[PDB]
DNA sequence: TATATTATATAATTTATTAT
DNA sequence: ATAATAAATTATATAATATA
DNA sequence: TATATTATATAATTTATTAT
DNA sequence: ATAATAAATTATATAATATA
DNA sequence: TATATTATATAATTTATTAT
DNA sequence: ATAATAAATTATATAATATA
DNA sequence: TATATTATATAATTTATTAT
DNA sequence: ATAATAAATTATATAATATA
């Protein structure tokens, strides 16, 4: 029976083993199911930038995408002035698909120069001089330039929608790229 | 929320790694006692031999037990005599404290010997001669000169007792022998 | 006997050998922070140089909680925050003496098409876009003009090189100053 | 550069000299059983022969299990299982042939006076007793005599040494033989 | 550094050996 | 089997290396 | 997928037992 | 040493688990 | 051999750069 | 800010090595 | 007991924002 | 590019856990 505990023990403890062998790997797998995720999120929100002809001709060529603009280099200016305006229908088509990220209102020194800036200046000239304008302001003359509480909830709120729906807009997005035939 | 649950995850793993770790150590811990157990249970059931005079002059003496056996061979004839004298007396206090194995009663070939021995014979002539009788007798000749289960199973009570009581034994002769003065 | 002796030998090797891997394990780690260090430091010899905040002044000559400092320096007077203000501003004269404005390479394609052909305009965003609309009315020789040559980039790539170099030792200047600057202002 | 090229280096030099280490654990893992299989043979090369049973003979000509082999010999009949004594005594004669029995070493101490001083009794416990009183009644240079010399002891050394020796390749032979014996009987 | 190896230093026990 | 001894073998203890 | 464990299934060896 | 065995112990092989 | 590294091969995206 | 491009940087995909 | 992790606390840098 | 900032992001340091 001191065996036959004992016994008892390290086949727990081979069970135990088991069991964490398990939680490790389904850790694994979770972990890359949200490093994918963390990806796709990072790409939805990203700059909107439009698609150069050459990268357009990969898309549609079945072949490998490098050698593929390497071959359009070498086009002819007919060939290649369809496939750029067939890219910038595409490149409209595109772009319809998102929208722009929310912008927070201007603030403090940013804010006295949208004020105060007046058309037909030199922008440097100005902005150095609304500089030392700025400067010489006493601290609540500053602290009236500021963006309030509500309307930093405000952006707040914005951004976090747009967070959201850049997920599902940048999703119907890769759905057009996918279908799109040139047409 | 997805890392929340992931990081729940990874903190389960590591509390289970913990315990793992814990169950590893009380197996060893365990195991280490088990041994020591086997390790007295052997030495307490072991054949009971007569100590040499050298090794008792090393239990006496609380210098090292090799170079005090080397002195002992040195010593003169009286004070060896003495010691070996001495070594006698403990070791009848100390073959006292043992229970001597139960033996298995003779089977087959040697009841045969023990049956028709004769006193006064050439021990390896009559065991020839007997075997020659043996082998000429049939299965169920020779099977009348078995023990029977009845007595095998007795045997098997007597070995168990004693390998109950030689345990109990050897603990009260190492008690007699860490507390015994030469008087 | 042999089969013995030849079995000692290699366990003999892999015990010294296991040690010697050991020890190229901690120091490629060793050499992989060094090199991290080594890449940190020429990476802020290299970024571009901005004024230091007020509130950055003011934490660098006390030592506390940087957070501390700065929610101290915003609660100072007029007067007491103008006098850090010009102070932080000699400093920051003093600072960026030691640095270097990284080259820049030269306009190419579209851009040095606005380089050369930028006339005074009310309207930038029109302007902008009315050389957009020169430049795509260009044929791709009229357009391949535009681009800078190997000489020019690879004069730029000597440049570059030599920038990288020369910031590392006006950033250990900076900080050599940085260190051993007292407010007295 | 030359950290980086450093690194690499040493990088590299870890994952060949992990790649040596690998393969000296498993080959020292190697040389272990194999020096094992080497002492288990020469251990049964120098054993003490015994007879080997004829439920073992009978299950040696069987493939099947071998208790199921000596299950199967021991409802013999009495001819059939003589035959079977028979012919597993001409094979034991013919395998003790191939063996050398153990020299043994002399007889030292109470043993040689046993050896040199046994005369012929008809009680061994009473004689061996009487023997023992003997010696013990012997002083000290008395018994000294009867210790074995240094000469017989290296005599016995280098017997043992050459039976080891030739035992190897008796069991051998006896091996060649216990696997190409027909039983023929 | 606790806590397995390992190893190496020392003591305890068994074996061999005589005769039978 | 009785019986006695060194030698060999095994076991045990303590120190060193190595691995959690 | 080799390759330590490990475990356990089967066989091989050794032991004990008579007498002494 | 003589000798024949059941039984106990050890060794080897085969199958399973597991960890490189 | 599943299943982390790693690495190395290829494609996607951002940056710099002109003027302001 | 507008706008256009190669180049650089980053990210992604596939193949190789290595580690459970 | 160094020494990877790791984690998290604090500081440093960069970014965005106005105009353009 | 000019310039001043809150805020966001990244980097560095300090403290805790953990695995050599």
């Amino acid at each position: 029976t001191k065996a036959i505990r004992l016994q008892k023990k390290i086949n727990e403890a081979r069970s135990a083993k088991k069991n964490l062998q398990q939680q490790i790997k389904d850790i694994s797998t979770q972990h890359k199911t949200l490093s994918k995720q963390r990806k796709f999120e990072e790409k939805a929100r990203s700059k909107i930038h439009k698609l150069a002809p050459g990268n357009f001709y990969s898309m549609f060529q079945k072949k490998r995408a490098g050698d593929s603009v390497a071959e359009f280099y070498q086009f002819p200016e007919e060939e290649k002035a369809k496939w750029i305006a067939a890219r910038d229908a595409y490149w409209e088509k595109a772009k319809s698909y998102f929208t722009p990220k929310p912008k927070l209102g201007a603030n403090g020194f940013a804010k006295y120069v949208q004020e105060n800036y007046i058309r037909g200046d030199s922008l440097t000239e100005t902005m150095k001089k609304l500089a030392d304008e700025w400067n010489a302001l006493s601290e609540t003359e500053k602290q009236q330039y500021q963006i309030s509480k509500e309307d930093k909830e405000k952006y707040k709120k914005a951004l976090e929608k747009w967070k959201e729906l850049r997920l599902k807009e940048y999703s119907d997005y890769l759905k057009f790229k996918e279908n799109y035939k040139v047409e």
